[PDB]
């Protein structure tokens, strides 16, 4: 085998924002930020918010983003991009991306290639938090 | 002239680990691992991680990789055996060994033999994975 998660750099996931897909292949993308008590002062736009804490306890959630997930790919062309991430994508993003995987059949998850946001909302910020078109609800005092 | 850069077999590599040594000379080694996004969900215990395409961007990067080499062949007995991987070892470990190789000077590249592991870790995790003494930080879920 090859691994079914792997890393994306900021700079990478930047680029497909403001291509609206990935370089390559045309992909469509979908940010899940899975913070809970430190999400405040900042988000990657457009992205969705599934806090670890919660899909981790309570199934029906986990199921729901799953199916969101799944609709949205069957709206779009080739495999849906998948990118998890929390604050430093050291814990909670990468938990949250096995959470899912586990929750995946073959036919599933050869439908989605599985990310985490290398660095986290951390690292986005510290070069995109500024730009309004990427980042919403940016409170650049949060960060001193 | 023969070759400087050759395959070695994760058997050979194992054996080495197990010993503290190589084989015929009973020389040092060290495991350098140049995957980038695909470094989730395993690596060979005490490999170094220098991410090829970081080496390739960063001159200073690959002179730290060289100049950390070269302090520990200091510190041993005969050449370092320097083991490159990558996922699959087609094209990053190889060409992760031709950047250093090009580094070298003539009287470093005495003091060094070059290895690329055959299979990658897609194949030593295939076969030493599940093995805590030679693999750190496996994950199974990401080689379903
Ligand atoms: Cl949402
Ligand atoms: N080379």
């Amino acid at each position: 085998s090859i691994t079914n998660v792997k890393y994306l750099d900021p700079t990478e996931l930047h680029r497909w924002m403001q291509e609206g897909h990935t370089t390559t292949l045309r992909e469509p993308f979908q940010v899940v930020d899975v913070r809970g008590s430190d999400y405040m002062g900042g988000h990657i736009k457009d992205g969705w918010h599934y806090a670890y804490s919660r899909l981790k306890q309570d199934p029906e959630y986990l199921r729901e983003l799953k199916h969101r997930l799944l609709e949205k790919q069957a709206d779009g062309r080739g495999a849906l991009n998948v990118i998890f991430h929390c604050m430093l994508s050291q814990q909670r993003g990468p938990s949250a991306a096995m959470l899912l995987l586990r929750s995946l059949d073959t036919a599933e998850l050869s439908r989605c290639r599985l990310w985490v946001l290398r660095g986290g909302f951390s690292r986005w910020q510290s070069v995109y938090g500024d730009d309004e078109s990427v980042t919403a609800g940016y409170l650049p005092d949060l960060w001193r």
